[PDB]
């Protein structure tokens, strides 16, 4: 009995949670109630098998059990049309059908948040339904959210209410803490969305490489043999979690933390504080620990990777282990390098050994490899420096508007919502990284760009409209950024024609706060740069300037929010002039 196996390990609590998340991520459009029902039944069933591990179907694979359960509501195509099909499928892959129908953009209405006076009450009355609702809403909106981490976010979410609810001014103690969690959650979510795409779209060898570089950077003292151990395990965990095997992923994840904490002195010295606390907190700690650490007297890379005469031979023996060793040896001494740069260097080295090794004299051919690294290392550096300077001259909002015009010109076909979203997140890097010393700037900036670009890629994978995006997305994982950086205004794009239905103006804009106000402006800039790509000096501003005027006036003009309609058509006349 598998289910009875996972139960004992995680326990009734975490098993119940890990199963709701799994259900929520599969049937995102399914109501809370129904999910809770199936979860309970699935939990009840579990508790019998614990005792008698051979009764009903306790001799089953979680997938068939989970699958059939969901299929008790999925067959309702009038609600979940294309789902019924997956149900009519079999075992080798009824699940595979589920995964390919996971949506990255829940057509689920915005999630509003009740006055501090209600959440507190509802929290106190029923603390269980209250937290269950929280996992259901997140997991159904983030189908790839790293499950084991969602549990950690829950414990925190609970403590945010458990405390603030008993404060003099709950709204003051809560709101902040809640806003802080809303952000950190979107990050963790994007980070893992990238990890799932590497295993799935680029294979495990790709993920393995990413892990070797990242871990080696973090634990420079660790031996290659150790790192590989960690890499193999960590890959398994994430392979499970990305496939939908949340229970085993959670279990395995816990086993890794246990190990890492045990062998400690072998791996890192900064683990001292992560190993002294709750499991959940221990896991989230290790995963975010600062690099250790780097060893004092370290030999030069040139020694065994370009000067030795055995290179080609060792590369032939075990190429993968050799390249793995190179990456680990280059990463440990370079925490100032972004992970994708280290992978770029590694890919360049491999490509070199492949052409050089089949030569009359390789040591002659591959002897100047490090000469090819220079450009690769400096490009990113120059890009960061020149984009951070601009950022701290325009601030975040102005900077975002910059990237918005920049990128809409690059790939006009892309839907406005995505561009606005992507550009916004891109701009947030400035605030996030630019304030860092060079030593930490690139790792910060470049890697975060990877996550952000991945979004665009996955969101675009939904409805392909620009082959240039497809090309840069699909081509290579490590060169996505450089690929996009090279892109320039699309000379084949044919400008849109403006129609009233394009941009609609209703007074309803005057009620939203600052954020949604900017986002409505930015969404305008994009629709603008789509109808007048070329002809645009900086005249765009002139128009964007006029747009603001429109909202202010019409929002504070005491006429029925009518001027909006009249002045709405008025600004259009002006906009075209420019």
């Amino acid at each position: 009995s598998e289910v009875a196996h996972r139960f004992k390990d995680l326990g009734e609590e975490n098993f119940k949670a890990l199963v709701l998340i799994a259900f929520a991520q599969y049937l995102q459009q399914c109501p809370f109630e129904d999910h809770v029902k199936l979860v309970n039944e699935v939990t009840e069933f579990a508790k019998t098998c614990v005792a008698d591990e051979s009764a009903e179907n306790c001799d089953k694979s979680l997938h068939t059990l989970f699958g059939d359960k969901l299929c008790t509501v999925a067959t309702l195509r009038e609600t979940y049309g294309e789902m019924a099909d997956c149900c009519a499928k079999q075992e080798p892959e009824r699940n595979e059908c589920f995964l390919q129908h996971k949506d990255d953009n829940p057509n689920l209405p915005r999630l509003v948040r009740p006055e501090v006076d209600v959440m507190c009450t509802a929290f106190h009355d029923n603390e269980e339904t209250f937290l269950k609702k929280y996992l259901y809403e997140i997991a159904r909106r983030h189908p790839y959210f790293y499950a084991p981490e969602l549990l950690f976010f829950a414990k925190r979410y609970k403590a945010a209410f458990t405390e603030c609810c008993q404060a003099a001014d709950k709204a003051a103690c809560l709101l902040p803490k809640l806003d802080e969690l809303r952000d950190e959650g979107k990050a963790s979510s994007a980070k893992q969305r990238l990890k799932c795409a590497s295993l799935q779209k680029f294979g495990e060898r790709a993920f393995k490489a990413w892990a070797v570089a990242r871990l080696s950077q973090r634990f420079p003292k660790a031996e290659f043999a150790e790192v590989s151990k960690l890499v193999t395990d960590l890959t398994k965990v994430h392979t499970e979690c990305c496939h939908g095997d949340l229970l085993e992923c959670a279990d395995d994840r816990a086993d890794l933390a246990k190990y890492i904490c045990e062998n400690q002195d072998s791996i890192s010295s900064k683990l001292k504080e992560c190993c002294e606390k709750p499991l959940l907190e221990k896991s989230h700690c290790i995963a975010e620990v600062e690099n250790d650490e780097m060893p004092a007297d370290l030999p030069s890379l040139a020694a065994d990777f370009v000067e030795s005469k055995d290179v080609c031979k060792n590369y032939a023996e075990a190429k993968d282990v050799f390249l793995g060793m190179f990456l680990y040896e280059y990463a440990r001494r370079h925490p100032d390098y972004s992970v994708v740069l280290l992978l770029r260097l590694a890919k360049t080295y491999e490509t070199t050994l492949e052409k050089c090794c089949a030569a009359a004299d390789p040591h002659e051919c591959y002897a100047k490899v490090f000469d090819e690294f220079k450009p690769l290392v400096e490009e990113p550096q120059n890009l960061i420096k020149q984009n951070c300077e601009l950022f701290e001259q325009l601030g975040e909002y102005k900077f975002q508007n910059a990237l918005l015009v920049r990128y809409t010109k690059k790939v006009p076909q892309v839907s406005t919502p995505t561009l606005v979203e992507v550009s916004r997140n891109l701009g947030k890097v400035g605030s996030k990284c630019c304030k860092h010393p060079e030593a930490k700037r690139m790792p910060c900036a470049e890697d975060y760009l990877s996550v952000v670009l991945n979004q665009l890629c996955v969101l675009h994978e939904k409805t392909p409209v620009s082959d240039r995006v497809t090309k840069c997305c699909t081509e290579s994982l490590v060169n996505r950024r450089p690929c996009f950086s090279a892109l320039e205004v699309d000379e084949t794009y044919v400008p849109k024609e403006f129609n009233a239905e394009t941009f609609t103006f209703h007074a309803d804009i005057c009620t939203l706060s600052e954020k949604e106000r900017q986002i409505k402006k930015q969404t305008a800039l994009v629709e603008l740069v789509k109808h007048k790509p070329k002809a645009t000096k900086e005249q765009l501003k002139a128009v964007m300037d006029d747009f603001a005027a429109f909202v202010e006036k019409c929002c504070k003009a005491d006429d029925k929010e009518t001027c909006f309609a009249e002045e709405g058509k008025k600004l259009v006349a002006a906009s075209q002039a420019a």
